[PDB]
Formats: C-alpha cells, sequence, structure tokens
C-alpha cells in the first residue's frame, strides 16, 4: 500500500531575519542528519542559546517539526551514524541545559497515519540498545503507544503489526537483551494492552510463521517471558474479541509454536505451578502422561476444536489435529457414540430411500402405512437441514439433502392436491437420494478417500471442460441449423436437422458415438457441412485430451495424501456436528473429564493418555550410547 | 492401552497417635521422592528405630506399602535424584542396622498388572549402573522374573516386552558394560528361561527393528554376547512353541540381524567350532565359501524356508529370500526338477482344456476314448485341488481350479442322469479354464509379471468403481422405469423400457456405445427423462476418470519392481509345493546335502557355493589403495 509520507533524504517534490531562521533550523535538521560535523552542531546549539538569551515553548517549537511533528533527535535516530550516539549524548546534554526535558523525550510524533510514536521506538527498530538503555535512564516513558495506522493495519499484506509497544517491538524483533533491561526496570508493565487489547503474547503469535523454519525467535522469546513472569493471569487475558493466546494461535494457523503451548513440561515449584503436560510413570519408550483441558473440551464458549475445524480461512488444520490431546479426543468421542449414531442414521436414511423407490416403482394397506411415515422422515429431515443450510467446500451435501426432503414433500403435496406433474418431482428427488450415498462413504477410509476425489474433481476439472465444450456445441449448433433450412419437403425425416435442438442433440449423440452421421441431405452446399462437422469433432478431441493433460499434473504426488487428509478432517467435522447434536445431560455423562492435584491450591480437569514411541525411545538409545 | 495406575508426583484423585503415624510414614515416602533434605531422612530413620526400640515384620510393612507392594528404595530409584545414590546407600545402610535386608531387596512389587519386579529392574531402566553394581554386590537376586502383564503383552503396540529379566533388559537397552558386570558374576544364568520360554537372545529378536537403520544396538550385542559363552546349547533351545531364535527371527520380518545370523566367519578356535559360513579358497574375487543346513534344507520340522513363504503377515520375505543359502537352494531345485514338472502339468492341463472345448463344439468312438480319460484328469485334479482348499491373497487360483473340475464332474454327471441344464455347465467350465492359464504366466518373466498386474488391478482398483457404478444404475433404472409407467399401447416395441431389467441393460448399452439413445417415446415428460439420463452420463464419465486418476497414483515408481518380486515370490512358492509333493525316496534322492569336518567333533550337513562380486571386490581393490 502506498500512501502519505515519510522522512527522507530526497524529497519527492522537484530583512534577513527569516532567511538566518530558515538556514539555521535547516542546518540542525541536516546536521542531525549527517551526523558528522558536531562541531557545526556545538556552533548552532551556541548560537540558538544565545538567540533566546537575548521562551523554552518557542524554543521546542524551533526545534520540533510541526510538519510531522518531528524531532532532531527523531530525525537523528533515523540518519543512523557512526558518532550519532555521541550526537545524541550532546543533543541530550543540550536539552539537559535547557531543561524542557520531560516534554522532549515525551514527544509523540504528530502525523495523521501516526498518531504517536517515541523516539524509543526508533532506537529499538534500528538496534541500537546502548542508546536505548540510555534515553531509559534518562527518564522516557516506556509505555506509551503507537496508536496509529501503519501500525495498526486491516490487511496483514499492507503495514507493520508488531504490538504498539517497545517491549512487544522487542520481542518480536530478534533483541533479547533489552528484553531483560525493561523486565528489570521498575516502572514497566507487562499486562498493558494495545487498541485491540492483543497484549504481548498475542503480538506474539501474530508473528511467528508456521512451515517449521529451522530458526524460530517467536518459540523460544515466549518461553522466557513466561517463565520470567510467573503468573496464571497473563493467559487467562483475552483479545477484544474474548481470545485466549491460545484460541488466537489456534484460529490462526500457527502450528508449531501451538504445540508448544499445549505442553510445557517443567520441574521447578513456581514452574510447576505453571507447567501443562504433567508426566508420571514413564519408563522406556512406555509413558503416561497427562495434559489439561480448561478450554478445549468443548464445553467452553469458542473452544479450541470448534475454532480449528469450523474455519476454512487456514488450510492447516490437519497439522494442528495430530496433536496429542484433540486426536485422542476424537477418537474417544468417536468410539464412544459416533460409532453408533452414524449407522444409525445411515440405516433411517437407507430405509427412507428404499421406500422412497418402491413407492415410486407402483405408480396396499401396509403400503399406505409405510407411505405415511416416509412423510413423517421427510419433514424431519427437511427441518433439521434447513436450520443449518440457512445459518452459514463442504456444506454443498446439506444443501443437498435439504432440497431433496423439500421436493419430496411438495410432490406429497401436490399430491394431495389435483396435480398431474407430481410424480415428476418425485423420482427426481429419489435419484438425488442415491448421489447423497457418497455422503456415507465418509463411514469407510476406502470410500472415502475415492468419494473426496470424486467430490474434488467433479469441482475443480470438467467444469472449465464443459462451459467451453457447451459453447462450442451451440455455435456449431447455430451453424448447421442455418444450412440445413432447406425444408423438410413433405417428410421431416428428410429434415433430420430442421429445428436447432435436434442438431444440438445429434451433435451430443455424435460425441458419444451413438449417432448416425449422415451424409448431408437436405443441405443446399453439403461439402461445408460435413468440413464444419468434422472440426467440431476435432476439436472437442483435442479439448478432451487438454483437460487429460492438466488432469494429471494436478496429481503431482497430493492425490491420496490429500485425500486421507481430508477424510479424516471429514470425520471430524461430523464427529464435532454430533458432539453438539447431543443434549446438555448427555454431554454431562460423556464429560471425560479426570480431576488432579497439582499444585498446593490447583484443581483441574486433565486427561490421562499412553504414549508409546518405540521409535523415538530406539533413536533415544542409540544417541546416548 | 490405558489401565490401572501406577507411581505418579500427582494423585489423579481430587489421639494424635495415627496423625502422627501417617505423618511420619508419607514424609518417608515424600523424603524419597524429593531426595533432597537426606538429614529429614536421617532424623525419621532416628525416629523410627526409636519407635520399633520402644517387630521386624511390623517395622517392613510400615516402610512398605501394602497397596502396590512399593517400598520406599523403589521410591526412590523412580523419583531420579543428583543424590540418590547418597539416599540409596544411607537407606541400605539403616537396613542394614536393622538387618531385614534379605526379604528386603529381594521384594517383588505386588500389583495385578505386576505379579513382581525387582528394584534392579528399575536400576538399569533408569540407566544407573553405579547403584547396579552396589545392590548386586549388596546380594541383589538377578534372576527374579517380571512375570507380569505390563511386562508380558498380547499385542506390541500394547505394552513393554524385553525378556523378564535383568540381563534381557540391559542386553536390548543400551548398557553394555552392565551385561560384563553380570556375566562375570557367578551366580548369573544365561539358560535361564521366561514365561513364554524365549531366552535372552529370543527376546534380543523381538526388539531389533528392520529397515536397515544406520545404528543398531542388537546386531552389535548379539555378537558379543554369543562370543563371550561358547554353546551351541543357546541356539538350539526352544520357545514353547518350539521355535529356534533363528527360525523366530524368520517368522517376523527380521532381515539384517539374520544375514547376520546365517553368515559368522571367526577365526579363534573355539569361534572356529562356533562359526558358520566356512570359507575357502578365496582368491581376488571369486571365492568358494560353505554354508551349513541343520534346520533349512527343509527335511525340519518347521524350516526356515516354509515359514519365511508360507507366512503372509510380513511383506517383507522378498528381502528375506535374496540371501545366500536360501535363493541357492530355490534355484538349484528348479533346475532339477520343476523346469520338468511345471512344463508337464502345463502340457497336461491344456491337452485337457481343449479335449473339453472340442467335446463343447459338437453338442466318435474315439470321442468317447478321450471324454472317458477327461473324466478320470477332472477326478484327479480335484481331489488334488480340494485337500489344499479346505486346509487354509494367492490361494484364490486353487479355489477357481477346484470350481472347475467340480462343474465338469456335475455336467459329466447330469449328462449320465436325464437333464438339459447340463451343457450350460459344461460350457462355463471351459470359459474358467482359459483364465486359469494366468496361473501359469508364472512360467515366464515377461508375461508374469503382466499377470500379477493384471490380479492386482482385479482385485483392488476395480471394485470400488464397479459398486458405486452399479448402485447409480439402478437407482436411474427404477427411476426411468417409473417414467415409461405408459403402457405400450398393442405395441412393446412402443415401450422399449416397459421392463426395469430392459432399461437396465439399454443403460449398460450405452454406457458402452452401442444402443440408440432414442427420443424420449411412451413417455409422459420426455424432458426430464432425457436430462436424467445426460446426467447419468456425466456422471460415468467423472467416475471413471476418477478411477483412472487414482489408478496412476498407485504407480508412483512400484510397479514393475513389486511386480517382479511377487513374481519371484510365487514361483517359490510353487516350487516349494513341488518340493513338498515328491515321495520320501526321491527327496533323499535329491537330497542336495554335502558333509564336512569342521571341528575334532563336529560333522554337518554343508553347501558350496561360489561367489563373484566383481564390483565390490573393484571396490575392494581401489580402496586398499
Amino acid at each position: 500500500x502506498x500512501x502519505x509520507x515519510x522522512x527522507x533524504x530526497x524529497x519527492x517534490x522537484x530583512e534577513e531575519q527569516r532567511r538566518k531562521k530558515r538556514r539555521l533550523k535547516k542546518r540542525i535538521f541536516a546536521a542531525v542528519s549527517e551526523g558528522c560535523v558536531e562541531e557545526l552542531v556545538e556552533l548552532l546549539v551556541e548560537l540558538q542559546e544565545l538567540c533566546r538569551r537575548r521562551v523554552p515553548d518557542f524554543l521546542m517549537h524551533k526545534l520540533t517539526a510541526s510538519d510531522t511533528g518531528a524531532t532532531c533527535l527523531m530525525k537523528a535516530l533515523l540518519n543512523i551514524n557512526p558518532n550519532t550516539k555521541e550526537i545524541v549524548r550532546i543533543l541530550l546534554a543540550f536539552a539537559e541545559e535547557n531543561d524542557i526535558l520531560g516534554r522532549f523525550i515525551n514527544a509523540e510524533y504528530t502525523e495523521e497515519a501516526y498518531e504517536g510514536q517515541t523516539a524509543l521506538n526508533i532506537a529499538i527498530e534500528r538496534r541500537q540498545g546502548d542508546i536505548a538503555a540510555l534515553l531509559i535512564a534518562a527518564g522516557a516513558d516506556v509505555n506509551a503507544h503507537a496508536k496509529g495506522a501503519f501500525f495498526n493495519p486491516k490487511y496483514q499484506h499492507e503495514g507493520f503489526y508488531f504490538g504498539e509497544t517497545p517491549l512487544a517491538l522487542a520481542a518480536c524483533t530478534n533483541q533479547p537483551e533489552i528484553v531483560q533491561l525493561l523486565m528489570e526496570h521498575e516502572q514497566t508493565d507487562i499486562t498493558s494492552r494495545d487498541s485491540r487489547g492483543n497484549n504481548i503474547l498475542h503480538a506474539l503469535v501474530t508473528v511467528a510463521e508456521d512451515f517449521k523454519t529451522q530458526n524460530d525467535f517467536v518459540k523460544r522469546m515466549y518461553d522466557m517471558i513466561l517463565l520470567r513472569s510467573g503468573n496464571w493471569e497473563l493467559e487467562t487475558t483475552r483479545n477484544n474479541d474474548g481470545l485466549t493466546p491460545l484460541q488466537l494461535a489456534a484460529k490462526m494457523g500457527k502450528a508449531e509454536i501451538l504445540k508448544y503451548i499445549l505442553s510445557r513440561e517443567i520441574k521447578e515449584k513456581r514452574l510447576r505451578s505453571l507447567s501443562r503436560k504433567f508426566t508420571d510413570w514413564a519408563y522406556g519408550p512406555v509413558s503416561s502422561s497427562l495434559y489439561d483441558l480448561t478450554n478445549v473440551d468443548t464445553t467452553t464458549d469458542n473452544s479450541v476444536l470448534e475454532i480449528t475445524v469450523y474455519n476454512t480461512n487456514i488450510d492447516n488444520r490437519h497439522e494442528m489435529l495430530t496433536l496429542e490431546p484433540l486426536h485422542t479426543l476424537l477418537h474417544m468421542k468417536w468410539k464412544k457414540f459416533a460409532k453408533h449414531m452414524f449407522f444409525l442414521s445411515f440405516c433411517f436414511y437407507f430405509f427412507y430411500n428404499i421406500t422412497l423407490t418402491l413407492v415410486s416403482y407402483y405408480r396396499g394397506w401396509l403400503q399406505l402405512l409405510g407411505r405415511m411415515f416416509v412423510l413423517i422422515w421427510a419433514m424431519c429431515i427437511s427441518v433439521k437441514e434447513g436450520i443449518a443450510i440457512f445459518l452459514l467446500s463442504d456444506a454443498w451435501f446439506h444443501f443437498v439433502f435439504f432440497i431433496q426432503a423439500v421436493l419430496v414433500i411438495l410432490s406429497v403435496f401436490l399430491y394431495l392436491f389435483a396435480y398431474k406433474e407430481y410424480l415428476a418431482c418425485l423420482v427426481l428427488a429419489m435419484a438425488l437420494g442415491w448421489a447423497n450415498m457418497l455422503y456415507y462413504t465418509r463411514g469407510f477410509q476406502s470410500m472415502g478417500m475415492y468419494s473426496v476425489m470424486i467430490q474434488k474433481v467433479i469441482l475443480h476439472d470438467v467444469l472449465k471442460f464443459l462451459f467451453v465444450y457447451i459453447v462450442f456445441l451451440l455455435g456449431f449448433g447455430v451453424a448447421l441449423a442455418s444450412l440445413i433450412e432447406k425444408c423438410p419437403k413433405d417428410n421431416k425425416d428428410c429434415s433430420s436437422y430442421g429445428s436447432f435442438s435436434d442438431a444440438v442433440l445429434e451433435l451430443f449423440k455424435l460425441t458419444i458415438g451413438l449417432g448416425d452421421l449422415n451424409i448431408q441431405q437436405n443441405s443446399k452446399y453439403p461439402i461445408l457441412f460435413l468440413f464444419l462437422l468434422i472440426t467440431y469433432v476435432i476439436l472437442t478431441f483435442v479439448l478432451l485430451l487438454n483437460m487429460l493433460i492438466a488432469l494429471m499434473g494436478e496429481t503431482v504426488e497430493n492425490v491420496s495424501k490429500e485425500s486421507e487428509r481430508i477424510w479424516r478432517l471429514q470425520r471430524a467435522r461430523t464427529i464435532l456436528e454430533f458432539e453438539k447434536m447431543l443434549p446438555e445431560w448427555l454431554r454431562s455423562r460423556f464429560r471425560m473429564g479426570e480431576l488432579c492435584k497439582v499444585a498446593e491450591d490447583d484443581f483441574r480437569l486433565c486427561l490421562r493418555i499412553n504414549e508409546v514411541k518405540w521409535t523415538e525411545w530406539k533413536t533415544h538409545v542409540s544417541f546416548l550410547n
């Protein structure tokens, strides 16, 4: 993004009292920029003090540029010089000699996109730590926020976000030692929060890249910071949206850092009070270990699982899922109730569709008896589908179920009244029904991944082929109809293509191979007709070959691999939907939580799982000696 | 697997004589756990001795927890501390001062899943060797077995198996020096055997991973152990199942360790008495070398080859086969009798089927003459097939042969009686016959691997396509039959689809391309009919394209590679089946064994083979200088 302008060496635009004033001020700024002839700065400072001697507010105004609110020290810090430390010392000494130092160093850069900015921000972004400690020691407020536009962007591509504090900036950026200095300082605040309210930790999450980079600053800095300040009062806090930093890292597709946040095994006493993933009884490869689930068991307001699974703007959900508590929870919930209810609804729907088929085939008293309850199932499934359909590449099947039951109830209704078209609607219904059998191939891996591939092909690859095919079809169709304008001469069979749609249909038969390529009869110029038709055949062939080419390249190496992952995701989505489907009291009966006493005064929910890693253990054994 | 519970820091559950007793005992346990304030342990020990002074059985009971049978020393060993060696020394000194030391250190951890466990087990699993030598020196029984559940699991995924002894644990785990200490000790037993009876070596086999890992503890430990104790009395022994450690490693798919076990060239005198793969006359690349076959020539009760080949739960059989004695044996047996008998049975079966064909084509005296002997071949092949068919992805062809001959004898019988259907059965028979020609494409590599690919495709890829195809077919069929409910009006040809099966058949013709897509006649609403049918066509196309996609991905790089391996395996299976087919006396005539005199008192069977490795030799030549 391109926008309003900043301090730069090169301006983009192409009595002697006023002239002397301009010379002196601009020379001050230019000496700050070059930062070389500090004797020039000394003479200019002596002259400014002499002018003031022959008032401090006007002095600071002559020093502080009113255009962007930029001061000489800020410009000096921007233009990084070898002596720039010396220049900062000199200017600081002169400001002390003037004694307007408070309002000076507390200057907020005044601009539209920059409502506020300390010089310390620049000291840190520029990586000067010695100067940072000096200005901090000088009496610098380390708590003011860069509540601006460039710092708080709407989109990540346009703008730089770090946390709107010095400390968050030191953390996001490399500089750790400065973090130690700021933590040591007494007037420092950690629990201060930005405009959105995201604290330091939330800010850290907004920056850690995924993809398992070899060296990551955020994975370590978070650990150090949390180890220093021992508090559950830090991660318990929330942003504007009421989101925990855990939940925030989950919303975004941030993997390895999330893995860390969910397993913090640490030995010291207060650390143990802070720890997560409490371990016991480990013995060679085998190990029991228990986790905690205070915001993870799906009972919370906006739990972790609902955020991982119902979020489609990531595509990294599968990686997140393979973590311990999540995967174990899904497996447990499956084995407890999904393996029941899934087959249950499968059998209901199967009986339903068979009944529909038989009732459609024969168009007695027991026939009416079944036909009654079929309307009940139709109405029930329609009511269940509509709520999710109105409230919203996965939910297509829901719309399809809703369409089916809608059509069935409509057909039954028009049979209740005096209508003839009803049978038509009816049969279309049951046809759609059998397509929805694909919905239940999720029950099995071998059929499920196949159905996933089928749906992917039907959505991605065929439409581009079919659109261009139909436009060629229509163009050739009108062409050939124009050639076939010769009247039938008392025999419509002599005019095979007298109708446009008839010619279309024959071309489709041709593309299959059923038809009869007639020598052009009832045609004025038959050879042109024939050449044209041949051309159509050729273009269909090459178009087909092109989609067939383009198909193989999408399947480089990730066909089966993405298929299995997507199957697992689909199972997760269904399992969690059923988990919401149950009552509250049944969920009380299924709440898998186990308590624990890790602290003197902490009694939290927990999940005990066993882990068996022959391979990692054998590596551990081999490397140990 | 998740089950009953263990010693842990954190319990999962959420007069002053009794209170003082609880305080003292729990403080003893907690001091053992923390292992820091040894002065607290000293004061507690002084207080316990004072309480006992104002009896040793009650002392050990107050010390030994009766819940899980766990003692203070065991808990101390579990909680590993820096001073834990010092703590063990102190507690040991106090136990000596009490003099109940025997029953103390011989304590068996008493639990349901843990019938018994020494502290030394923990000393070793925890890797403390110094403490191990101390407790061993203290008078520790090193022979007691962990005859429990967790140590002896049914399934490998759930549980940890090592051999149920200290020594087996030291061996399976890294610790070699402890093995030297235990071997040096006089009261040590090597020939002691576990519940299953698998000794140390059998146990080692249960742990060595395959896949040729770069560093493997089992490959070396086995060598050292066997070199120390010079005995054929060790590998001659067997488990509960009567299996040798060789046979056990063969049953499992354990490759490189098996390669080692089958070739042990070693130079020292007693070692030579132990050695395998006796070498002579090696000279540059060329080398003669002879192996031994005391349990490998297929005459033993449960030989190596029968175990490699008739075992399907591995999939690593091909790798095992390329070893020297096996491969040479198979090649020799082939060249001696299989190249005969295979072509023999091929020609018999070929004459048989041709006779069947001709007799089926013409429905004289020589015709009856051939027809007589055909029944003989049918009965004979049926008898040979049924025994293997009843006694049981390879044996499908056997069932097919049995089906064929059964059908033939049935048809001949019903021709013997007064039946008309016989001809039908007859022809079906001969049809199946020609499919079984694939059975004999094993005779050649070029045709054999092709047939392997064909059978794989027919088993794996087409069924998933065809099931979903037929359900679409049936759904669309009932739909279209419902639309075609318009009566024929005196002309069944006007009702092309009046019958359900007829419409099915026409759709199949359509999917081929033979039929005639009729403009919908005898149809109430023809446009819906037409759209529906078009939809079916589209879905067939995309389904076909999907199986075609999924096909290419299964053939990443292992099509021809797995094909050739499977051909070689199939040859092996047939060759060995014929090897069993022969008489006992003929096998006596074909016994390839050659004797040898390696020892003063050893006269074993042997096989002399020559090995030619130009490449390995040239590498040897180049690296040597």
